């Protein structure tokens, strides 16, 4: 059978703690009160909640309120337990309350809200210093949440809200989050399509923070590139053949062979065989100023198959990309 792997960092936090820590089913839920927030208006609906605009009558604060559907109702103590967990770390969102939604008889969660700015428009804008400065900001809150054993597991720009007028970033939607457990086997079913690490696409379990460093790899190549997004898969199998059009084939089938993974034989007539692109491949007039040696090299540092060999987020924000921010 495969391989097994653990993570590089952070092995053996959860051991180390009480049950109370990471055994979210046994945590007993602290109800606020529902009748302290007014909903404004709907925000969105995905799978598993609706998100609405809301002010708390008690301050006249905005906040933003999340009310689970019953599919995602089932596993809401691990979503409450990570962000009790991580409330006030760096760039985290506060979850400020947990109430009773009268209507759908579900939990709702209460966020503070960001005043943030859709990344189809916002990510046009930014500058080199700008995506350095902000990719600085993720890293603060990966390397936070992977510190105390926890992996994001959904990181995309949908789920980094910036407040661009004030500089401010928080990491969100905490849904998918998990529990890192060395020799623990997860779900493969998780992140969002077009930053599904390697490890998710050829069925690799033991998995570990790195994915999120994968995730955040491929939004870098989509901030510095221009393009929307980097890895442009038609499905999760296509979403591996796009990968090995810039990564190559002969990496991709090293990493399956290190870890004794057995592709899907319907790669068999897709994959192909293709050689590994350099990163310049992908400059253009239109996206050079967002291009240095640096960008390229901390990429390329992200992007690999191997989980295990990417960048840990503390050795990322050690990268040369990052000396010309200010700190
Ligand atoms: N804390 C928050 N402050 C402000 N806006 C928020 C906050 N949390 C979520 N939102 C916004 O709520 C809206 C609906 O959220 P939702 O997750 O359902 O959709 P989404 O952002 O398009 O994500 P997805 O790509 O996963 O479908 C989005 O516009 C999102 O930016």
């Amino acid at each position: 059978g495969p391989v097994p792997s653990r993570a590089r960092v952070y092995t053996d936090v959860n051991t180390h703690r009480p049950s109370e820590y990471w055994d979210y089913e046994s945590h007993v839920v602290e109800w606020g009160n529902q009748d302290d927030y007014q909903l404004v208006r709907k925000l969105g609906r995905g799978k598993y909640s609706e998100v609405f605009e809301a002010i708390n009558i008690t301050n006249n604060e905005k906040v933003v309120v999340k009310i689970l559907k019953p599919v995602a109702a089932a596993k809401i103590k691990r979503e409450i337990k990570i962000l009790e967990n991580l409330r006030g770390g760096p760039n985290i969102i506060t979850l400020a309350d947990i109430v009773k939604d009268p209507v759908s008889r579900t939990p709702a969660l209460v966020f503070e809200h960001v005043n943030n700015t859709d990344f189809k428009q916002l990510y046009q804008t930014l500058t080199d210093y700008d995506i350095r400065f902000y990719m600085y900001e993720i890293l603060k809150a990966l390397d936070y949440c992977h510190s105390m054993g926890i992996m994001h597991r959904d990181v995309k720009p949908h789920n980094v809200m910036i407040d661009h007028e004030h500089r401010k970033l928080r990491l969100i939607d905490w849904g998918l989050a998990e529990f890192y457990h060395p020799g623990q086997e997860y779900n493969v079913r998780v992140a969002s399509r077009y930053f599904k690490g390697p490890e998710l696409l050829v069925d690799y379990q033991m998995y570990d923070y790195s994915l999120d460093m994968w995730s955040l790899g491929c939004m870098l190549a989509s901030m510095i590139f221009r393009k929307e997004p980097f890895f442009h898969g038609h499905d999760n199998y296509d979403q591996l053949v796009r990968i090995a059009k810039v990564l190559g084939t002969e990496d991709l089938y090293d990493y399956i062979d290190k870890y004794n993974i057995e592709l899907d034989p319907r790669f068999n007539d897709i994959l192909g065989r293709h050689s590994r692109k350099r990163w310049e491949r992908f400059v253009h007039s239109e996206n050079q100023h967002l291009v240095s040696p640096e960008a390229l090299d901390f990429l390329d540092k992200l992007l690999r198959y191997d989980h295990q060999s990417r960048l840990t987020a503390r050795e990322a924000m050690e990268h040369p990309y990052f000396y010309t921010v200010v700190k």
